[PDB]
């Protein structure tokens, strides 16, 4: 019963999942000028050349694009991981307007939204022990700023008619994930926790620094979705996102000079 409405919103989330109040948890403002160059940080590697999207589902919470991830065919590697880590799937978080909906936050900035790629670290052999793991994920954050169409978007945007309400999902193949990251790899990283519950703290949080841009009409279809299922009352799936939590004793490191 926990979501992002008055009553069972992010503040009510520890009643019953007390982790809520632990030691890593995420998401957390990045203060750019307290993060520090990390020179041993290795560049990432995005390989998704091989990627198999199959499904998008609406969970009630966001929408998930999921893959194939019974073979290493979209993996993420180097930076601040060790070993090798799969493509599971990718949502995002977004506001009711573009002045929110991001969940990391950049000296308090806050973004129209944030795409997350969750990948689950092969030597745990699936996710569900993955995610029981201090190291387990690995979760690519990606800034949204309102501006100008993301191409490699489109097709995201297009099939949200078809899975507006909880529960609903569509065939979703051979989208390409390559086509919703910036220019640049360069990051913040930190350990930290999934955003919502059961918040468990098994993620690398790689953030890169360069927003995409994406326009008022694709935010605009995101804000149609529904946290309701079908013949139930219409609540618009809008502010589906944690707000920044302490970052007690954490460093944020940063890629880049
Ligand atoms: N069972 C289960 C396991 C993991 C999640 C989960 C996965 C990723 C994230 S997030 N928003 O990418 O940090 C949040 C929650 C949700 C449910
Ligand atoms: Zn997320």
């Amino acid at each position: 019963h926990w979501g992002y409405g008055k009553h069972n919103g992010p503040e009510h989330w520890h009643k019953d999942f007390p982790i809520a109040k632990g030691e890593r948890q995420s998401p957390v403002d990045i203060d750019t000028h307290t993060a520090k160059y990390d020179p041993s940080l290795k560049p990432l590697s995005v390989s998704y050349d091989q990627a198999t999207s199959l499904r998008i589902l609406n969970n009630g919470h966001a929408f998930n694009v999921e893959f194939d991830d019974s073979q290493d065919k979209a993996v993420l590697k180097g930076g601040p991981l060790d070993g090798t880590y799969r493509l599971i799937q990718f949502h995002f978080h977004w506001g009711s307007l573009d002045g929110q909906g991001s969940e990391h936050t950049v000296d308090k900035k806050k973004y129209a939204a944030e795409l997350h790629l969750v990948h689950w670290n092969t030597k745990y052999g699936d996710f569900g022990k993955a995610v029981q793991q201090p190291d387990g994920l690995a979760v690519l954050g990606i800034f949204l700023k309102v501006g100008s169409a993301k191409p490699g978007l489109q097709k995201v945007v297009d099939v949200l008619d078809s899975i507006k309400t909880k529960g609903k999902s569509a065939d979703f193949t051979n989208f390409d994930p390559r086509g919703l990251l910036p220019e640049s790899l360069d990051y913040w990283t930190y350990p930290g926790s999934l955003t919502t519950p059961p918040l468990l703290e098994c993620v690398t949080w790689i953030v890169l620094k360069e927003p995409i841009s994406v326009s008022s009409e694709q935010v605009l279809k995101f804000r149609k979705l529904n946290f309701n299922g079908e013949g139930e009352p219409e609540e618009l799936m809008v502010d589906n996102w944690r707000p920044a939590q302490p970052l007690k004793n954490r460093q944020i490191k940063a890629s880049f000079k």
